[PDB]
């Protein structure tokens, strides 16, 4: 029901956001790493929000905290109306002091029949009557901030945006998605690709190398004819031969009307993740956030920001 992990995510693991995760280290490490330079009037701020555009990837972002502090154990959940029935948030809670330091972190926090039996049971631990909220922190991830109640609004003393990274991390993040697949790509071309264009996303820029992965496959299931070629047979490196067949265009240097049901398991030579092959599964998609969509955001700031 509640995922307990002790994570590890350097901030550096983190790609960017520096100028949030500035943000963080301040409202939250240098009240750790300097406990005597935070009290007399002033307190840490226990309940933090992060905003931001959808696919942004705030989650993980998360634990990088829980890490870089201290090394808290990381309580999380969402938001499925909690396992579509309430106590869960108590022992939730109930834990976090119980295991301090820790993160109760809920992504998806957004949430009519009031069903206040959990909605209010929050804010009052968030309130902590009683019990020590201290040496405790709570994260709220939601894509969509304008759709929350003042009160459980009013709760995140401070809020994070967290904006659409279209630098270098937009470009390392291909190379991330690549995982260990081959590819004919360079640290030319995945630059290339950071820089050719943005408003895309950790999701949005996921989607595409996933299509840009299958490319080689699909050549192979649906390709015309193969050329035969020398090299290493596939079942055996040492056994060079000259029978291998990759795919190749109708009237090419040596085509003959094939298909992979013809092509051995071992006299095939699979192609691999081009760059056009990148390139082209991006010229067939647009960015799932807008300038009007990420408007919509704007309006928290001004109306709200630090609720006040």
């Amino acid at each position: 029901a509640i995922v307990i992990e002790r994570p590890n995510v350097k901030w550096s693991d983190v790609a960017g956001l520096e100028g949030a995760k500035e943000a963080l280290k301040e409202a939250v490490i240098l009240p750790i790493k300097f406990p005597h330079l935070f009290t007399g009037k002033r307190t840490p701020w226990r309940g933090i929000l992060l905003f931001g555009p959808p696919g942004t990837g705030k989650s993980y972002l998360a634990k990088a905290v829980a890490t870089e502090a201290n090394n808290s154990t990381f309580f999380s959940i969402s938001s499925s109306d909690l396992v579509s029935s309430e106590k869960l948030v108590k022992n939730l809670f109930q834990l976090a002091r119980e295991n301090k330091p820790s993160i109760i972190f809920i992504d998806e926090i957004d949430s009519s029949e009031a069903a206040r039996r959990i909605k209010t049971e929050f804010l009052v631990q968030m309130q902590g009557v009683g019990v020590d909220n201290d040496g405790i922190l709570v994260l709220g991830a939601t894509n969509i901030p304008w759709v929350l109640d003042s009160a459980i609004r009013r709760r995140f003393e401070k809020r994070i945006y967290i904006p659409l990274p279209e630098a270098h991390a937009r470009a390392a993040m291909f190379r991330l998605h690549l995982g260990s697949t081959q590819n004919s790509l360079t640290e030319a071309d995945f630059q290339e690709l950071g820089r050719k264009t943005d408003g895309y996303s950790g999701a949005d820029i996921s989607i595409i190398v996933r299509d840009a992965l299958m490319q080689p496959v699909r050549k192979v299931q649906s390709a015309t004819h193969f050329k035969k070629v020398r090299g290493p047979s596939r079942a055996d490196p040492n056994c060079i031969v000259n029978d291998l067949l990759t795919p190749c265009s109708p009237g090419d240097p040596g085509a003959i009307e094939m298909t992979w049901m013809d092509v051995p398991g071992d006299k095939l030579l699979e192609p691999v993740v081009s760059m056009w092959d990148m390139l082209r599964s991006l010229s067939s998609t647009k960015p799932t956030v807008n300038e009007q969509d990420l408007l919509k955001l704007k309006k928290f700031t001004e109306d709200f920001g630090q609720e006040g």
